[PDB]
């Protein structure tokens, strides 16, 4: 179990790189979508107010 | 499972590019539609008020 643990530390630190991706990628995606929609509304509001 | 995880990080970061598309494209579409309808109303209102 000392041998099935030195490798299991390696399986764990690779899951930490992978879980970084699933989380930073998900939050990056839902936030850049809201920033783009609000830019369209913002450039239109300048014209609409003109 | 360390091997079925170094590849699964690759499957995950490609899903992050793909999920960017489904979200920025959907919000870009529903917001540019509202900007165009409000421009037609806005150019007509100038004539209608004339």
């Amino acid at each position: 179990q000392s041998e099935a643990e030195k490798a299991r530390k390696e399986l764990l630190e690779l899951e930490a790189l992978s879980m970084a991706v699933e989380s930073t990628g998900t939050a990056k995606a839902e936030a850049e979508s809201r920033a783009e929609a609000a830019r369209i509304e913002g450039e239109g509001s300048v014209l609409q107010a003109k």
